[PDB]
């Protein structure tokens, strides 16, 4: 079904953000696992899987709308060097992601692509849940101290 | 069954205390959850539900006694701004509630409303267990330190 | 995540409506139970629980958006003196509630808070289901007679 | 298998009657549900489902006989404005339907299309069962009074 | 609940489209079954059932909004004379249906009938899935050849 | 219970047709199996069994009517040399059979042997279902091509 | 555990190949699903998952050897425009990948990193199995014809 060209461009921009997030979260996960922080490793793994599922739905929607999904261009990974920085890098990426998602919904609404809007709204709900998780972790570090925070994410 | 007017007023006062406690504990629970202190959030949720059940029984007794249950007037909620203050706020509320319960039981005994007395005694037992919980948490904060106390209430 | 100040104000207004509804439906429920109209009592009890669940979600969303949920201010309960009046009072509250939901949805849409909009839309769907129920009961009283209507809600 | 042209014309007339009945009964069902008369709504829904199944068998038979099933022409729906009129409108439609079935069976017999006759006989048995139901409901309204009758069909 | 008069007109227009699709898809299904293409027949039967379920939700919404559901007027069925034409007739119908759905959603949004919008968005999601199915089938006929395509839909 | 002489002659003519069809379908079944077209062979096998059960019911009715069932005379088997001819030979036989069934039913009706008519009507229904199967297979061969048709009947 | 610098460079080169393959196979899979070739889509999906699992193990080994896994640099995807091209693009990519694997194994052997060698050998076995699958599919296209090959991958 021939989709709106700018919708397809917005979907490819969202897709591009998810592809960054897939790799950043996967690498952060395996770093935390290598350091023995396996509760962080596992949670971050599940965050990377969630982004994979979002990218899948985006690819499927783009193809249905008769566009070409861009899996070639990978933007800049934000990789931290310690736990606090890694959480903050994930948070910075998610804040960029939700900004782009909102702008994409505005345009879907304007050209009456209500099904694409519903898909992006669902993704936005998942990203806002990730932001909640990230902000909460960063706050816990301040409340319990870094050493306790890390201790609590070993097992 | 026509109840004693002053018994009904005592029951409405106790109901009023429960209505404050329902909201105060519910808000505290959701604050703790938002901060990632989910074991405190879950416990405080169950405290709120318990107050809801007490309020239900008070409403039912008042109606049986042909009074009007007062769900309109809501007293002052005592909301803390950190874990220590929230616990102390709950405790201050509970100490007021048990003082009022004792006065109501005296009156029920004087007018021979022994069934209303039995209900209030059951509520008093629940409120004293809540006091025990609260005093114990505040004491644990002193024994293990605040960071450890919060750490133990994350998951 | 820093939410829009006016969205938070709208969410607190919706929450305020739910807090009224909780108490009004709960009292109407216990009145109907006291009168032996237990099917009305049971249905109104479940209406009150539904509003409790909506209030919970509103409170959680407000805190996530870094606002303060208002559980202190309780508006005017509309309590009837007989079954017909009680249902109409519920219906009057629900019509106020849905007007406020529609205005809050408008504002969420305009600041691109599409997750808050989706939550409010779900709550609006529940409120229109309650309106349907309430309108239908009032119509049934006219079709079958008050004595039959009440008879069918004894057990 | 090449069927008798006039048989196919009869079958399309019966089909036309079923198509009216599908819509008439389905609308009556949903009107009754909207009014809170859900037992009436459920029974009328099952009547609509029955006509749908008859229409299916007629379409299949017409196609086997190398005719064209007519699903384009929809005759006049008879919609009541109250329970009594709706039942009478169903009954009036059924009495026309059984007259057309009898005339179709006469013709199937004359041209030795014994299988089409057997199908129509089965449909006629169903329509007579519906006539029994409808006459019985209209009689019950007289024996128990409209208010009781409707009361008995709320749940 | 007093609905917007123009929302109700839109809902009756969408319902009119569903009524056409019910009949068109049911006839196509029984044509394919008669021809021995039972996988197509079964798939098209389920499409017809999906439209029946949409029509039901539309009728119920219109009645709740205090409008009259129009089941009397039936627009033009697009019936093909071979498999390729039947799929293209279905696709042409669906493209008109989704155009009308978008226009209806615009109006629901403008008068704040967000529940009607939600129902129409769900239907649109179902219709776009049907468009995907149909476009894919017509593409497969080109890729594998008509003879193979029909072979794969016999059993 | 002594039957009408000419009814018994009709039943014996029908029985004679069924005896031809038993052997013709059984041989066709085993030819297809020998050729590796086992799905055709299995379906034709079940057609032969169907005719065996019809013959059984005819034999039992003739004996009950105190006639002698003719299992001695076997008319001409129509054996094809390839799939299309075999199906056409089956169809030609079925069309003679249904013509004979119709004449027999006319006579049963004239002499008021309604039970024999009902048995012949049931057999006629099965024979018209076989005609449908055969016409449909001949149509599929045209639509998917003989090679694909046979391919789909190998396993 | 401090790894050989050149081993880690080899491991990142193999990882880069896996990252290309993940994306190329995932897109090919979703292209085939969009075209209705679901069996090709599902098989290609499992190939993409396989490469994801290989990339994970390489990431984990690089980190253990105290190197930095390179998830930032993504080489050129080879995307076909039809089924034959897509299979040949996959095969071209696999043949480059196995050449790189062989060179990395040579170097692991020379510096006695026998566990890295074993990991790469396991990956090489999986890639040779993919080469087997792809060569076989391309030959089947020649043996059964493209239309039959695609027909067999519809369901
Ligand atoms: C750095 C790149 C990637 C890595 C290391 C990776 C890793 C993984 C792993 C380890 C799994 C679990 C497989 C299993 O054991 O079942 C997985 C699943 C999955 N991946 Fe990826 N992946 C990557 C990129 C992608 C991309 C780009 C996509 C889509 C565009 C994607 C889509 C999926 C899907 C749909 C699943 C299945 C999730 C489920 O339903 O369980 N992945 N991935
Ligand atoms: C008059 C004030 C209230 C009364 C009498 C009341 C009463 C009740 C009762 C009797 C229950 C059932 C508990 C059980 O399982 O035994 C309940 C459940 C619940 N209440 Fe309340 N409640 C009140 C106010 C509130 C408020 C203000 C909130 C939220 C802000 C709330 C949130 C909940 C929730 C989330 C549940 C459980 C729902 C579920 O289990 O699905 N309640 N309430
Ligand atoms: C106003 C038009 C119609 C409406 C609103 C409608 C509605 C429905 C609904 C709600 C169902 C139940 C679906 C389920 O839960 O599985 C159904 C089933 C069905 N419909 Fe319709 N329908 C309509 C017209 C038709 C027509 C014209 C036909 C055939 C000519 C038809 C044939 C069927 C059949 C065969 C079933 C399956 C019943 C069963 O075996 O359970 N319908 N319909
Ligand atoms: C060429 C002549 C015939 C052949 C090759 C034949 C073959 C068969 C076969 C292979 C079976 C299945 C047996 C089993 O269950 O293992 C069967 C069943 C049967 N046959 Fe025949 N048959 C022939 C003629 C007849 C005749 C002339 C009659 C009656 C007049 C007859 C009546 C039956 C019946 C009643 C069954 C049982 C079917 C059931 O109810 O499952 N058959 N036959
Ligand atoms: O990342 C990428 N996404 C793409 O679509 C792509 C390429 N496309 C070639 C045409 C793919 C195509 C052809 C026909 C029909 C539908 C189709 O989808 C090439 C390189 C990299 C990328
Ligand atoms: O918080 C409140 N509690 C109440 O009872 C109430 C009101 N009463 C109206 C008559 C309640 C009533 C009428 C008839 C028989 C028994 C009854 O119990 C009004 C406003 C607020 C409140
Ligand atoms: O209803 C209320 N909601 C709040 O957040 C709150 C307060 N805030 C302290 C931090 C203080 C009092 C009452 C309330
Ligand atoms: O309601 C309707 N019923 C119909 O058959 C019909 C139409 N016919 C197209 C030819 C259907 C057909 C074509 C070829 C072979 C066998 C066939 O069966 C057109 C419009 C409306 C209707
Ligand atoms: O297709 C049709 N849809 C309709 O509603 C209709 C008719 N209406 C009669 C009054 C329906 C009605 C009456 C009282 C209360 C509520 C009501 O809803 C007449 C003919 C055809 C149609
Ligand atoms: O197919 C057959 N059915 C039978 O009943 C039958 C036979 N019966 C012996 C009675 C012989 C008989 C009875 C009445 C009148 C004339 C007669 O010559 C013998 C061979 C074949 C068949
Ligand atoms: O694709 C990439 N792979 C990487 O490692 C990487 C970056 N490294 C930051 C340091 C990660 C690190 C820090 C301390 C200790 C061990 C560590 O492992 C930066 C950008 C992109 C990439
Ligand atoms: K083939």
């Amino acid at each position: 079904m021939k989709g709106d060209k700018k919708v397809i461009q917005h979907l490819n921009k969202i897709l591009g953000n998810e592809l960054i997030a897939i790799n950043q979260y996967f690498l952060h996960s395996r770093m935390w696992n290598d350091w023995g922080l396996k509760r962080l490793g596992a949670h971050e793994y599940h965050e990377s899987i969630d982004e994979m599922k979002h990218a899948d739905k985006l690819i499927e929607r783009i193809l249905f709308l008769e566009g070409l999904p861009n899996l070639q261009d990978l933007g800049k990974l934000l990789i931290g060097e310690n736990t606090q920085e890694m959480l903050q890098c994930d948070l910075n990426l998610e804040l960029k992601a939700t900004k782009d998602l909102r702008e994409a919904i505005v345009h879907c609404e304007q050209v009456h692509d209500y099904v694409s809007r519903d898909l992006l709204k669902d993704i936005l709900e998942s990203e806002e849940e990730h932001i909640d998780y990230l902000e909460t972790q960063l706050g816990l570090i301040q409340k319990v101290g870094l050493e306790n925070y890390l201790q609590s994410h070993m097992h």
